[PDB]
């Protein structure tokens, strides 16, 4: 139940071997994530600073509890 | 005319101050580039390895002489 990475279409596009597992392509942790209760503005600032479109939201124990995208803004 | 970086729409999407110069926003050198005579296959392989959409092509002296994009493929 712990977050160990993320896989997006920029990774999958630049990958040819379809039979590959996710573990060989994904961006492995530590990811750019945020904690519960983060304001929208701070999440937007983090997405702007790190030039990413997805921000996993995790709890106190590292369990994934949400996902914020810049597409929603 | 010596190449000192690249600025793309992701960089300018994540800078709110519209009066900023390029030097403050651009991804600075050394960039992922390639030399003249690189085949489309090696250029595509580099773009796939480094998860970027653009590839400056420079000559033997570091001067920019082309630009290869994944959108063309
Ligand atoms: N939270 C994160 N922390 C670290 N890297 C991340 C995070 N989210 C995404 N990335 C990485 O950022 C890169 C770009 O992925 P992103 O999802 O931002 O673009 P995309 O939706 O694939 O883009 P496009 O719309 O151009 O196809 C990928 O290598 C991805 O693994
Ligand atoms: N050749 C390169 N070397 C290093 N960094 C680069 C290179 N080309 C682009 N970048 C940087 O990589 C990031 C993504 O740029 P890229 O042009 O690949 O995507 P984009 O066209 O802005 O994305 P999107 O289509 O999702 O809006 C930006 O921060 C950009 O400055
Ligand atoms: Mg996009
Ligand atoms: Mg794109």
């Amino acid at each position: 139940g712990e977050l160990v990475g993320i896989i997006t279409n920029r990774d999958m596009r630049f990958e040819v071997d379809q039979s590959k597992p996710v573990s060989e392509v994904m961006t492995k942790a530590p990811l750019i994530t945020a904690k519960e209760g983060v304001s929208a503005e701070a999440a937007l600032g983090l997405l702007r600073r790190h030039k990413i479109e997805k921000l996993p939201i995790v709890d106190g124990h590292g369990k994934l509890t949400g996902l914020i995208t810049v597409k929603d803004f």
